[PDB]
């Protein structure tokens, strides 16, 4: 397909984020679209849908049941287990014969065509993500990664958000990456894995910061830049705590016309 993308989550409401997430990528694009998951991380339900929400919105999937290597230590929480499966694994859960995967988060709603992010030139790394918003100045005090340890380490790089990164598959493996990876990941697993490891790692593996407007979050980002913004994740707001779902219906006008569509499908399918 002429864009590929990656999703793994738990979890109820995830599982009907990421349908939304689906059908908002379908509704920007009219390239070839595959999705890729990972099969024990989607629910029997979901399961049994996907081939009808795949025929109604004309994308392809693929389940993949590659499964954590005896070798490679473990993590006895789901989300931190979840994690490893979107960062560790790069090089291996995907064949050969794929060149590029987007990892883009269940809660996203996509508003762009992402076969523009399929075609931006990543400079030879091996993966791009979008550095975590400067401009919401009042969330200064939550930016983590400007004082201490984050300042001095990353020597003038910017901190990335993991919600959405595009990999570039043959530079990836060209670089042994996932060996990279697994190999810091052994060493640091003696916070946030999937988004501390890369971030760890630029003078190694680097990041091609994608501008700005491909990643819009409210907790970070200025309200005068929705408007731009390529794509939204929902991230938490430590101050505020305001409820996910709250926050999609508040700030994606859209968010409730894509679940009402989904939901009516689902009524047909079980009608018939
Ligand atoms: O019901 C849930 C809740 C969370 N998660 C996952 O758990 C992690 C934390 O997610 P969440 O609590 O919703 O916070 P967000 O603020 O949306 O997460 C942001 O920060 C994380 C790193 O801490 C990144 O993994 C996300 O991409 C980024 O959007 C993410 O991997 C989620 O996908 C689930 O799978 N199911
Ligand atoms: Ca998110």
């Amino acid at each position: 397909a002429d864009i590929n993308i990656f999703s793994v989550a738990s979890g109820h409401l995830y599982e009907r984020m990421l349908n939304i997430m689906m059908v908002s990528v379908m509704k920007h694009t009219k390239h070839s679209v595959k999705f890729w998951f990972i099969e024990q991380f989607l629910s029997p339900s979901f399961k049994k849908f996907l081939p009808h929400l795949a025929k109604e919105y004309g994308f392809s999937y693929e389940m993949v049941t590659y499964k954590w290597p005896h070798w490679l230590r473990g993590q006895r929480e789901k989300q931190r287990e979840i994690w490893g499966y979107k960062i560790l694994f790069l090089d291996v859960l995907f064949p050969l014969s794929l060149d590029k995967v987007i990892f883009v988060d269940a809660d996203q709603i996509v508003r762009t065509d992402m076969y523009d992010l399929v075609q931006l030139d990543l400079e030879g790394a091996p993966y791009g993500f979008t550095p975590m918003c400067d401009s919401r100045k009042e969330m200064e005090g939550f930016r983590f990664w400007k004082q201490g340890y984050w300042k001095s380490h990353l020597r003038g790089r910017p901190y990335h958000i993991s919600a959405l990164y595009v990999v570039d598959l043959n530079r990836f493996r060209a670089l042994a990456a996932g060996d990279r990876l697994r190999g810091q990941y052994h060493t640091l697993s003696a916070a946030n894995l999937d988004q501390d490891l890369p971030n760890n790692m630029q003078a190694m593996i680097p990041i091609k910061s994608l501008p700005q407007e491909w990643l819009w979050c409210e907790t970070w980002c200025a309200d005068e830049d929705l408007k731009t913004a390529r794509t939204i994740d929902l991230c938490n707001n430590p101050l505020t705590k305001e409820p996910k779902l709250d926050r999609a219906r508040r700030q994606v006008p859209e968010w409730t016309e894509y679940d009402n569509e989904i939901a009516e499908l689902a009524v047909r399918v079980r009608a018939a």
